[PDB]
């Protein structure tokens, strides 16, 4: 019979629309083991956006595959899935250009204060008060340091080159044939650049700390489009308050959808609710890749975009 | 020390640097009625915005009008040229900045980043969940540049790196360019889904972006105006947005700035900026420097740095 695919919690409707091509669908209102009933013993696969708790993942003896919606899969315990022989797929490549677009957008918005300028116009202030204040910052003359690279980092770099900015990067191992300036230390890169873009596609927990920010300097701008936990929140707030850095743009946070109240108060900070890939067309392509992974697995025994930790083939 | 009139508001950097070579004369507004008898000896003007002809013609010794900005519509250049008055503007030093703003506006129009930010700041991420998915994207789009120039090229250069095709429409095509030329605007609009209005040249484009150009652009069509407000038929744009004839618009310029038509403020798929193209501290400082440097160059060497095309003049003492 049609394999049974569990979808816990909210997911893009396009996933649900396309699952019935090959599958029977099982929904639970939230990603919670307590919602699992006895008749779900025959679940073979999971399609999920966001957190997949280990107790839910391990409630299914026939589970073969976790199709993760998103290029990041921190919400899936990949080590535990790998240990149980469960293949894990993600959604790379189909969102790369979109995410890079958002990152440039965030950066331009952080530097030039375009959303505030728009707000100023919409509130009637252009007429009565005159011109929106001049943005203290600009992309002109800036040097960018990429913390992490990957296909997304390359895409961002490619865009930034066309803006006439120098590109540096920091990764554990350098890359051959690139033409960006490599830096074996983060702090050293931060010393050499005024704009730090956190991508981090290894542990980087609190890597962007008080010393990295201090090194970045008083014209320094931090853009986080990677992992919220990579940035030391308390250190960022202090640095913004003291003018140790000049500004920041953040698309990710430690405890989404909550955003620290202190960050909301700064006039030189741009904040987005994790919209990196959040267009209809890109989220549809991601939805298609989730489903196509499942279809490919169950029909050919080979997934399309398995994660690096699970290069598996189906046995049945 | 030549006397330089500065009428109305101007970047403080201009006022800081004028005393290097000049005596400065301020009037609170660009108005001939503020002119007193002791200002007869004014030799030059530095001005941002409108320079009314009566003010310009109040000064028999006037040699030079140093315009703050690449656009100089506020100066009657034909009248200045007729009186032998050189006019300078501020090109080049703002090109990359303006192109940056245009890309920003475009990304904001398509991806709704300012609304997403507003949604977060209003507490809606917690209470309601994710910001709605943006109906539009830059992915798969084709861009048509209405007008080109150094700013157009700069925009195109950026857009190529985003993996978008570039078309352009100008009166005469350009040799050795990688872009698809279109002798008609409406034809370009048929071929593309994203129309960026730049129109840097001499020629008239009054209401060129009309109901038919918008209709041609189509129901996935996006209009970005970073050129001249008057180039877009405002009534036609509003109707097209209301009927879903086009999908969205981003505007940095308006017909009667700083006033913005009330109807345009109501649309959820429109991004509006108060003419911030060049409005960074660093670019406005470079513009300020070029205004002053034009004056200094004129009065010290008899040659301006960036005289406008209509006044290729040299100083006679």
């Amino acid at each position: 019979s049609r394999p049974r695919i569990l979808v816990p919690g909210k997911i893009n409707p396009r996933v649900l629309e396309r699952l019935p091509e090959m599958f029977e669908t099982v929904r639970i209102e939230r990603a919670d083991a307590a919602l699992v009933t006895a008749d779900m013993r025959d679940v073979s696969g999971i399609a999920v956006s966001g957190k997949l708790p280990v107790p839910l993942m391990d409630a299914f003896p026939s589970l073969e595959i976790v199709a993760n919606f998103g290029v990041g899969y921190d919400g899936v315990d990949v080590s535990r899935a790998a240990a149980r022989g469960i293949v894990v797929t993600n959604t790379p490549d189909v969102l790369t250009e979109e995410v890079a677009d958002t990152a440039i957008g965030l950066l331009l918005n952080t530097l030039r204060l375009l959303p505030q300028a728009e707000q100023w116009l919409r509130q009637g202030r252009w007429v009565r008060e005159g011109a929106f204040p001049l943005s203290p910052l600009s992309l002109r003359g800036r040097t960018v340091g990429l913390f992490g690279l990957g296909r997304i980092g390359l895409a961002i770099a490619r865009r930034l080159e066309a803006f006439g900015v120098s590109i540096a990067y920091h990764t554990r191992t350098p890359r051959e044939g690139l033409g960006f300036t490599y830096h074996p230390t983060l702090v050293g890169m931060a010393e050499a650049v005024d704009t730090l873009i956190v991508i981090v596609p290894a542990s980087t927990l609190k890597a962007v700390n008080a010393d990295v920010l201090s090194a970045l300097g008083p014209k320094g701008v931090l853009i986080n489009v990677g992992r919220g936990s990579t940035v030391d929140e308390a250190a960022l707030v202090t640095a913004l308050q003291n003018g140790t850095i000049a500004g920041a743009g953040l698309d990710v946070f430690e405890n989404e959808p909550n955003v620290p109240e202190a960050l909301l108060s700064f006039p030189n900070v741009s904040l987005l609710p994790h919209v990196a890939s959040a267009s209809v067309v890109t989220r549809n392509a991601m939805s298609d890749l989730v489903v196509d992974n499942l279809k490919a697995w169950f029909s050919t025994g080979e997934a399309l975009t398995p994660v690096a930790e699970t290069p598996f083939r189906r046995r049945a």
